[PDB]
């Protein structure tokens, strides 16, 4: 049984490991197909304990990435694609 | 940057920690506040590379853990709950 104050520490607002779909980030690129079509970024994460509060970023950088992206039988690409990663995170009013 | 290979063995399907409402497992307790409102579980996630495959479970497991719930104007209230677990996944058809 985890203790009441290891999940408490544990789920509270912080930058944690995602697993974000590449379309979410790249909205106006669903004209190709993403290989990987996910990738791992640091967000904002967990929750506040308050219904007011919510946890948002307030501290960003960015992270490169060498992702493949296909046109429709048009040949396989490699390039590079940066994604807003959040290195700090806090609960604030909505 | 990110080697290719380095974004795709990390965003392919596999357990990682996930921050989870509470409620959302539990949907019958909306009538509590629970505290903390979410909890850390190891979900499957992460992407299939290939729009046909999905990423499910293939084993499982629980964890119990210390949870505070309270109903408006009564006391807190402190006990255990239980979360599903995944231990490994896999990518397969929809």
């Amino acid at each position: 049984v985890v203790k009441f104050m290891d999940v408490y520490q544990r789920s509270y607002c912080h930058p944690i490991e995602t697993l974000v779909d590449i379309f979410q980030e790249y909205p106006d690129e669903i004209e190709y197909i993403f290989k990987p079509s996910c990738v791992p970024l640091m967000r904002c994460g967990g929750c506040c304990n308050d219904e007011g509060l919510e946890c948002v970023p307030t501290e960003e950088s960015n992270i490169t990435m060498q992702i493949m992206r296909i046109k429709p039988h048009q040949g396989q690409h490699i390039g590079e694609m940066s994604f807003l990663q959040h290195n700090k995170c806090e609960c604030r009013p909505k």
